[PDB]
């Protein structure tokens, strides 16, 4: 249902506008269609959902945002230059299926559409403003942008674990820390608030790619839909690399259970109910 | 007042130097580009409308102008690119691909794109304006703009389309970010419907005929003057100006085109509080002759 309307939401974007280049529309559907768990949307409308606020077509815009920023850095990130991978979501990556050209455009074309996304809610102004400039925070320089150049500069080095959790942060816990954050911000709650949903996110995020490191050296073909190992060939720094996959693994389990705890306690001092945000935690548990 | 290219430039340079540092490189990557040259009339455009709308310029115009450029920039670094255009120069420089690599190329031209959004969402403009600017640069930079236009260039490449598919190419990959400055300094100056139209509409006839200027120089002048290699449109087979409809034709249609503009731009001083004379003296500088 969610899942459906979130895809829904996109495709109205993307038809109902006059086209302009038939092709890019397609390579950029063919992207968003080939797959995706949508944990990053689905978050955000769960935490409105939980904070006791009716989903509206402007929450899942909110939402499609959020996925078509995530879905143009898994473009670039795929592309020869960066992680050169053929697969992504069990299919040929955008750049395979089409060229180099398209998927570099498909991905900036993901980056640009999702402020106007974002812009046509219905929200206050005031609160739109804050989440575009949020976003953009937790998306460009000093954020996942930022995170990805870090992650390139450290394949082949020895670096430290700050330095591993500055590119981890970065490049996938802002985009995961967002969806909370933005979600406190639409419910507007106070300073305190939307302090405690940014950490829950924060040790979400981080935990998020401790659990893809995991699941790059333990996991098969069929089950992560791209190619296995690129992080050991590659060299990058990562959780396994640093620390071995028994630490990795308790700092998952330990991560989830903290982030749990806290959406636990929210719900006891405010009306919140966050039993599905805490059933999708729960799957993304693993084990060794 | 202050000089605009200078203000510009340093408005950028302190978006990416008032927040701590993630990626070094990358922002070194990101000023390169910045550093490297560039008219910055698109920028100049929306302050000179600021301006001759009688409005004193701010800290917020600037930043407004600043993202603007910002998207511009980090569309020539990927239009530079080996997949894309392959140029090992522009703006008189080595290409942020050859002064780097292309993986920091790619992430540069997303860091603009990206952090454009956070630099107009910084300004102290009413909400409700800087909502409609938002959703504006996305619509004139995005799948149904620029980047729509960029894949139409790339997609004619060898092709022969008429004067409707050209002008499809150019209206969306240059068209709409020079459109763009004169509509938002329109929409900041909280004009009447009729008047956003009008400033949009001397936007997209200034665009239109900045890609024919282009078109023009590409083949008629030298690597020294146009900072980038001369003649890839021909080689790479592009849909052009010169190409459909000769030399000549093209001359006439430039100034044609920066002539109904100006005269749009002299009506509205005879009707509003307006003083263009400064966008009229820069669109006279945009002229060419055979
Ligand atoms: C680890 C990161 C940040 C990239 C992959 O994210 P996901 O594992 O959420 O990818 P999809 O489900 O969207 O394919
Ligand atoms: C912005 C991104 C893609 C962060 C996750 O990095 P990875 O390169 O490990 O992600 P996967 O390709 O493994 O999904
Ligand atoms: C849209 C086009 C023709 C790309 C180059 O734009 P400019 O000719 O404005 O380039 P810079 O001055 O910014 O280098
Ligand atoms: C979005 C852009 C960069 C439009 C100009 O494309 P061109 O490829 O014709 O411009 P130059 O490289 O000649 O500046
Ligand atoms: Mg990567
Ligand atoms: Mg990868
Ligand atoms: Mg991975
Ligand atoms: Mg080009
Ligand atoms: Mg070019
Ligand atoms: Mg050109």
């Amino acid at each position: 249902d969610k899942l459906k309307k979130i895809d829904q939401t996109i495709h109205a974007f993307y038809c109902e506008k006059a086209v302009i280049s038939e092709k890019l529309n397609e390579a950029v559907l063919y992207s968003i269609n080939a797959g995706g768990k949508r944990i990053r949307p689905i978050l955000f409308l769960e935490v409105i959902e939980a904070l006791q606020i009716p989903l509206t077509e402007s929450h899942f815009k909110a939402a499609a945002a959020l996925e078509m920023i995530h879905t143009g850095s898994l473009i670039h990130d795929d592309l020869p230059a960066m992680d050169n991978d053929d697969y992504r979501r069990g299919q040929l990556t955008n750049h395979k299926k089409f060229d180099e050209a398209t998927a570099i455009l498909a991905g900036d074309s993901l980056f640009l559409d999702a402020f106007g996304m974002l812009a046509e809610t219905d929200f206050p102004t005031d609160v739109t403003v804050d989440l575009v400039r949020s976003l953009s925070s937790a998306s460009g320089t000093f954020g996942m942008v930022g995170g990805q150049m870090l992650d390139m500069a450290a394949e082949g080095k020895k670096l430290n674990l700050k330095n591993l959790q500055l590119i981890h942060r970065h490049k996938t816990g802002q985009l995961l820390a967002y969806p909370f954050w933005a979600a406190a911000r639409v419910a507007q709650l106070d300073e305190n608030l939307l302090a405690t949903f940014l950490e829950i996110g924060m040790i979400i995020g981080l935990a998020f790619q401790v659990r893809d490191d995991i699941l790059d050296i333990t996991a098969n073909f069929e089950e992560i839909g791209k190619t296995p190992k690129k992080d050991v060939m590659a060299e990058k720094m990562t959780y396994p690399h640093l620390l071995g996959l028994n630490e990795s693994y308790q700092i998952l389990d330990e991560s989830l259970d903290q982030a749990e705890a806290i959406l636990r306690k929210l719900s006891d001092e405010i009306a919140f109910a966050p039993q599905k945000i805490l059933s999708l935690i729960e799957r993304l548990r693993l084990d060794a």
